[PDB]
């Protein structure tokens, strides 16, 4: 039953890179975490999550007409306060890595934000996992970017 055992934990890993690619209509949505992507003890942005963030910027970058929103928020990270800065250099290394792989800094918008509708209970491990997550929106738009600090 050992090979059944390990076999699992293979199919786990083997299975997708642990980012959600969804779509709603005619737009696209990504959910990645932020604890996988991230340092844990700093929004520092790990490899893994560069790739996953070239990966949208080779999105971005062939569809001129399509905007990318990005609003990501941590719950057990710290207070609300440090929350919104942590997210906010987490905006800014989004914003940072589309436009190293050439993307129009125009049609990237990103905001950081704290705690507000927490997907899952931060009083378990799996909540925790849930909650230390953001969301990519991708839309047809010819609109500039706004700013957000």
């Amino acid at each position: 039953y050992y090979m059944d055992v390990q076999e699992a934990k293979l199919r786990d890993k083997m299975r997708g890179t642990g980012v959600s690619v969804t779509r709603s209509g005619d737009n696209i949505i990504l959910n990645m975490p932020n604890n996988v992507t991230f340092d844990s003890s700093s929004a520092t942005l790990k490899p893994a999550g560069a790739n996953t963030l070239t990966g949208v910027a080779m999105v971005l970058k062939e569809y001129p007409k399509t905007a990318v929103n990005v609003i990501g928020y941590t719950d057990s990270t710290g207070g609300h306060d440090l929350n919104m800065r942590l997210s906010q250099q987490r905006a800014d290394s989004v914003a940072s890595a589309l436009i190293t792989q050439g993307v129009d800094a125009s049609r990237i918008r990103t905001q950081g934000l704290g705690p507000a509708n927490p997907i899952a209970s931060n009083s378990t491990a799996e909540g925790k996992a849930q909650n230390r997550r953001v969301e990519i929106t991708l839309s047809p738009l010819l609109e500039h970017h706004h700013h957000h600090h």
